[PDB]
């Protein structure tokens, strides 16, 4: 379907890994880019979900999963999970801080933050997916927070409050996820 950003189809990157997973157990970490796994080339997730039915068909037990972290290449020997089973590698994909839309009068609105900014890190720590912003702008606890955003080629800074909501009193800010 076309109902997400080609990014979460190609490359392959991987955004979280489960606890107990065979991700977990072999130190596959949030950034990493599955580029091959055995003689299989990993462009898409398709071909990941293809390797791994294959190998698994073919009755192989262990591989070499070859993956990109830092621009560098690792290879890592992995269990070939039970595919028929429902077994898992155990990681998500990863969708990045880039904005989608702001509601209109939302403490992000108001702050000047727009739809195609990318955020690079909040209070001085560093993030790379969504599920990190989301997770700091909660646990934030009325504090405002720093931004440092990514916008046209140029960094910037935006400081910006997060609403309390009359929903369960957790703390949005107001932005949406890009799925263009």
């Amino acid at each position: 379907g076309s109902e997400v950003p080609k990014y979460l189809k190609e490359p392959v990157v991987v955004g979280y890994v489960q606890r107990d997973s065979i991700a977990q157990k072999i130190g596959i970490k949030p950034g990493d880019k599955i580029i091959k796994i055995n003689g299989y080339e990993v462009r898409t997730w398709e071909d990941l979900r293809d390797a791994l039915i294959r190998l698994s068909l073919d009755g192989v037990k262990e591989t070499t999963l070859f993956l990109e972290r830092n621009g560098e290449v690792l290879h890592l020997t992995i269990k070939v999970p039970n595919v028929q089973k429902g077994e898992e590698l155990g990681i998500a994909p990863l969708v990045k801080p880039v904005v989608g839309g702001v509601k209109k009068g939302s403490p992000a609105d108001q702050v000047g933050i727009k739809p195609g900014d990318l955020i690079l890190e909040v209070n001085g720590k560093k993030i790379n997916t969504w599920y990190e912003l989301v997770e700091e702008v909660r646990k934030s606890q009325g504090k405002a927070i720093k931004l440092k955003i990514l916008r046209n080629g140029k960094m910037i800074e935006k400081e910006l409050i997060p609403a309390k909501d009359p929903k369960t009193g957790t703390y949005f800010i107001g932005l949406f996820p890009k799925t263009e």
